[PDB]
DNA sequence: GGATAGCCTATGCTACCC
DNA sequence: GGGTAGCATAGGCTATCC
């Protein structure tokens, strides 16, 4: 029975379903207890939020559901992570040795909008059992912004 | 003419192409012997890079590593596009471009901004499409726990 | 809503060209 | 040291499973 090879969709042309849909959904109601704003004039993406760990099929997911829900923001495709440091006096790894853990990058126009997604994305995965509710997150802070193409 | 080397992702050597990149580096980020690295050891700080070209990103990201022992980084991924101008609608969050960014991590902010200094200097010398990299320094407000 | 199959095509990697 | 070729194997994407 069936199960995919090529849908015609491309690299970042991810369009919605229920799936997707209820996890923004998810979101939207944490995010309506928040009501900051989500754009500036100016237009700079001057903040970001930084996704991490759990799983690559939940991140991947998360990352769907945040892009139906908030249309303000960007977001990277998924990528991956270094390792860390290695423990004791050793020598460590070279600073490109990748591991299995994932990750992606959300772009956004306002600090304030950063906090409340950050908080939002953690509380709705807390609750989640594993390995979604083991995602990590943190505010990711530009000094000069991102050039956005 | 190269195929499969037997070197997987991640694995990355030296040679003078990237030894060259990383004394450029070197000798750059000799200006400012800030501490790099801190005993908690939390990943606090960063650098983010994007633009120029594919290449000359990939030869950047290969030269940090040879130059810069303690930090980490991500392999090239992609940027999403910005804000589009004018009347019509935006595209959606997930659309992507062709310019491409990686990420370093650190462990000290002071040593970000000395890194990007010395990244933006090394770049400012040469031609297109090397002197078009883009660098700001990146700052995670609760860490990153690499792997 | 996480895990997977399976086409498309992205990057990691090296050595070659110049 | 930028661009490339070309194997390996990343992810984006979807529907199907359950």
């Amino acid at each position: 029975r069936k199960k995919g090879g090529w849908f015609g969709k491309h690299r970042g042309q991810g369009g919605s379903n229920p799936k997707f849909e209820n996890i923004a959904e998810g979101l939207r109601v944490l995010l309506a207890r928040s009501h900051v704003e989500r754009t500036t004039e100016e237009g700079n993406w001057v903040a970001g939020v930084f996704v991490y760990g759990g799983s690559k099929t939940s991140l991947y997911n998360l990352r769907r559901g945040i892009a139906l829900a908030v249309p303000q923001c960007r977001i990277t495709p998924l990528s991956r992570l270094p390792f860390g440091m290695a423990p004791g006096p050793g020598p460590q790894p070279g600073p490109l040795r990748e591991s299995i853990v994932c990750y992606f990058m959300v772009f956004l126009q306002t600090h304030i909008f950063a906090e409340v997604l950050k908080d939002a994305i953690k509380d709705l995965v807390m609750i989640k059992p594993a390995p979604t509710c083991n995602i990590k997150v943190t505010v990711c802070s530009f000094d000069d912004g991102v050039d956005l193409p």
